[PDB]
């Protein structure tokens, strides 16, 4: 019944657009439904008012800015509901203070259209903002999916629907995998990962709020009426008061840990699809899998276990081992290692996403508290921590009160849901950084004072160091257009660590694929390995969240890896031929 | 010090505009003035934006068409006031309740977010909240009205209307290269002689300025030149409460201080009515209304009125005048006089009946509902004016009082101001008349009623004798007119309601233009009206119909003509700036 659709620019950026969109409302209405619309301004008409300022002013007041900009769905919504009226739509616009208020940034819809509810289709744009005073403004880009979910919350609507020139969303990128397949489902933590499949079709917090507030939500498309793509929620009631730019939505703890570290193996395609492969012939589900720049001509390899599993774990690493060693003999490599008093902690958001500075505040909040890091694992929108378990209940305190959130449970449908190639970036390593607190602190927050946004960061085992102090290597990946800057602020701060060092290496691309289905799902990660080291293809780096991996690749093989994660996790599905005769 | 200034679209149309319009604004605030700014959208903008609706809905729900019609004037407010901080101006856009509010007749009420915002910044404004709609404006002229509104709450020391245009006109220049720019011209002069300000500001706004005593100015953006300033009487201590903003009528009048002499069965040739009131005149006798509907055959009847202690003059000077309008002196059945003692002139008076129908049917049905009968009828621009017995004038007062909703006003003072300020002509009228209708209540109600329940707007209803009939009951003949395209339309509806009236008939007349003079200085000024005639009569122009206010008089005439007579009005009062010559090159 209570049903709240957004329409984006283009959906609305013609009158004869505008019509269809008020037709299907319509249909829609006499199917026994209350409708909800939020639009979007009318299409490039956003950029010319822009434009227009630009000539005006450098920097414009902002106040000034967001009454123009406002304008946009001001008159799209009108255009909309008269539309509605010429067909014998009952509608009505609603805007600003009618519909609800933003404080800075904090937002709270109201209900005189729980009132217009009756007969109308209740057309909105705009909230009442204050500060000087501002009765009319929006909530900036991604605003209206947000808008739009923050509303079937606040109302209580049954599902909330997402119209766009596009029939959902996609497995892969089509451009480089044309068998990609319109996903039916996909959860709200999967299309978090997997935020780039949704690049220009929705923004990230908006999804993190429908997961929030069980709100089901839909990405259809206007020009069809083809059931699209559902983003699946927990089922969750009345809350308001929401803080709409967020970095961090959640900090989480899991003490249920415990390390196997294999160190020395062998770098080459097949040694972590061995070890993964023989571990889950054992039914052994692994949760962290981190894996950091080579040293030499090998690399090591953890992961983390379930307390009670560790035994069982390190035996069948134990066992493996030796058929990693590059030859029989060679007991200087594939050596295991384990380690019981660990815990995982993370903070996960949405708002993380391409800002600076958040990964760095997590590492000065353990930093100020004194704790060390032991390990760190990057997905899209989790930073994971591996620390001594002592360290757990100042830790997690600490990072509750700096990100004012609560906990998340500490831990929560098919293996993958759909892959992703990132090409942009570079990789820079840190060689020989001291284990000590504050010091990834101290280069993250660097970066992140330069307005350097950090993709991935990843930080596994101690430095086989001849001798000096136990220190570890810090990976992380940023925009190779970054990647001189960094280097550049870097190299001062490291001046005097003994051995420290910076590398950055530009010929990497990075293969992701997520799935929620992998929880609890021995296997799924040595799958992944194997269809890459069937392709020859040598992994550079590992890092995880329960429903992401991520594995680094040489450049001039993305493409390639993709294509074989696509293929063997299936994503371009099954079609089916007439067998004749 | 407090100026309230405003600017229309095509002085905003350009980016590049907008930076010189704050350049003056910037200007005028180290001059030491505290400044309210009301933008219009900025160009064919708002066109664009009706291109837009009408093509979902030929029939736009207002509501919806006010917001749309208001973002228009958002955008221009942030524009600006961004422009006018990039050359450190303090500025800051006020919107919406932050400004005022308009409940729906339509009533609007400012308030004083900005009072505080006084202090450092120019405050510029768009948008009113509507009782809900949270922005809202009030329409095509609405941004010369909320302008005047602005200045009146705020006890501003006078507000400026920029434009395009250097001011006001004597006339249209297309027709009198000659034009002069006014200096000076009042509220009502401008109200009379709404025309000269077609596209440059609206009737409302100088009327709600001449009853709050703002001084006005239409002056040009791109030029320092002063401008036309609109003068309105001093009035003081009255506090801007609120407002109603689309009253069709502003007042009600009634002068029982009337008599009437009328000319029958004049000879309807050029020359009659110029001879006369200028005979009139030389007896130094002022006249009020002048009244003369379609000819009767080969004449006229001429009506005037004048006040009671008078008419005894006024009559013995026509009577004299009269045989030498005849075949021989004492022909039989030409030039007769008559006068009536027991009369009073009722008006309703407003801005918002130029263009506007059922407003004159309406005053008819009051006084028909209430029973009394209409004598004479004359319209200008912003009156329409009765003649009824002196009797009915109690009950005929308080029924319009009532109906529109205002008060009687108060006589006004005396003066003397030039006789005539500017001129004017139009020529894309038809006359319709309608001979025989029976002279009594209701009849004039019933046949303009029906024009405007057709939304077909009248510009000119003028009623004058009862016609000369040997039996039968009594009627007069009425003649109105309304834009060609209406004609059809209007006969076509009156024809019906005729159908069972003695003799009744309709005749529609297209080839006619109207010469009107408008000027408060004819007030109490004998020979003006005869200085006119005059000018069309040395030009040979016959005078088909004539109708009168107390500052305007109007003069159907025949359309090829319509140009010839604007110059003869114009020449005659000396509006070019001196007198003329034109001698051998
Ligand atoms: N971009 C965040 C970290 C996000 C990591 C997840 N991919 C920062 O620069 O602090
Ligand atoms: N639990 C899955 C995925 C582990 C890697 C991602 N947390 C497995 O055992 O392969
Ligand atoms: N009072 C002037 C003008 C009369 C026509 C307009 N009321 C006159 O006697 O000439
Ligand atoms: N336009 C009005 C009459 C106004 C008087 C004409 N100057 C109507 O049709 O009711
Ligand atoms: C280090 C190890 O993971 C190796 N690069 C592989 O591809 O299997
Ligand atoms: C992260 C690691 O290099 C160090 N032990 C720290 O806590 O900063
Ligand atoms: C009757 C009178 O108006 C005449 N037609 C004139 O022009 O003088
Ligand atoms: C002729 C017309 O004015 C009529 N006497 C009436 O009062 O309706």
């Amino acid at each position: 019944a209570l049903i709240v659709q957004k329409f984006g620019g283009t959906s609305v950026g013609t009158v004869e657009r505008i019509q269809a969109v008020a037709q299907r409302i319509k249909r829609t209405v006499q199917g026994g439904n209350s409708l909800v619309v939020v639009v979007s301004a009318m299409g490039k008409s956003t950029d010319v008012l822009v434009d227009l300022a630009q000539q005006i002013s450098p920097n414009p007041c902002r106040r000034e800015m967001d009454m123009l900009l406002s304008t946009g769905e001001q008159v799209s919504i009108a255009l909309l509901s008269l539309a509605l009226q010429e067909i014998d739509q009952p509608a009505i616009s609603l805007t600003g203070a009618q519909v609800g208020i933003v404080t800075e940034l904090e937002i709270r819809p109201d209900r005189l259209e729980h009132h217009l509810r009756e007969g109308k289709v209740v057309v909105v744009a705009g909230f009442q903002g204050i500060s000087e005073h501002l009765e009319i403004t929006t909530l900036g880009r991604g605003g209206s999916d947000t808008s739009a979910v923050a509303l079937a919350a606040a109302l209580k609507a049954d599902f909330c629907e997402i119209y766009t020139d596009v029939p959902g969303i996609l497995t892969t990128d089509p451009r480089l995998v044309p068998e990609a397949q319109l996903m039916a489902e996909i959860t709200c933590d999967e299309m978090l990962e997997l935020a780039s499949l949704g690049a220009k079709v929705l923004h990230p917090r908006a999804v993190e709020i429908a997961r929030n507030y069980g709100i089901p939500l839909v990405v259809r498309s206007s020009w069809s009426d083809e059931p699209g793509t559902k983003v699946v929620a927990p089922p969750v009631r009345s809350l308001v008061g929401l803080e709409i730019a967020k970095a961090v939505d959640g900090v989480e703890y899991d003490a249920d840990q415990a390390k196997v570290a294999l160190l020395r193996v062998p770098d080459r395609p097949g040694v972590a699809s061995k070890l993964f492969r023989d571990i889950a012939q054992q039914q052994v589900d692994i949760d962290l899998i981190i894996q950091s720049i080579h040293d030499g001509n090998s690399n090591d390899i953890a992961f983390t276990v379930v307390k009670d599993l560790l035994n069982t774990a390190e035996a069948v690493t134990s066992a493996i081992a030796p058929a990693l060693r590059s030859y029989p003999e060679a007991d200087q490599e594939a050596e295991i290692i384990v380690e019981k008093g660990i815990a995982k902690i993370a903070i996960a958001g949405a708002g993380m996403i391409g800002r600076p500075g958040i990964a760095a505040k997590m590492f000065k909040t353990l930093a100020d508290v004194g704790v060390n890091i032991e390990m760190i694992s990057t997905s899209e929108v989790k930073v994971s921590c591996v620390i001594d378990q002592r360290d757990a209940d100042r830790a997690i305190a600490a990072l509750s009160n700096a990100f004012g959130v609560t906990l998340s449970p500490p831990k929560n449908l098919p293996a993958v849901r759909g892959v992703a190639l990132d090409q942009d970036q570079a990789q820079i390593a840190i060689r020989h950084v001291p284990d000590r607190p504050g010091m990834a602190a101290q280069l993250f927050t660097a970066l992140a004072e330069a307005n350097i946004s950090v993709d991935m960061i990843i930080q596994s085992q101690r430095c086989r160091i001849n001798q000096g102090t136990p220190c570890r290597d810090i990976a992380f990946m940023v925009a190779e257009g970054d990647s001189s800057q960094a280097e550049a602020i870097l190299q001062p701060l490291i001046k005097d660590w003994l051995d420290a060092a910076i590398v950055v290496n530009k010929a990497i691309a990075k293969v992701s694929i997520v799935g929620s289905g992998m929880i609890g799902h021995p296997g799924v990660a040595a799958h992944f390995f194997a269809a890459l080291a069937q392709e020859n293809i040598n992994i550079e780096m590992i890092a995880t969240s329960e429903i992401k991996i991520s594995c680094v690749v040489p450049q001039d093989r993305g493409v390639d890896a993709l294509k074989a994660a696509h293929s063997a996790f299936n994503l371009a599905g099954t079609k089916t031929v007439t067998v004749p005769a």
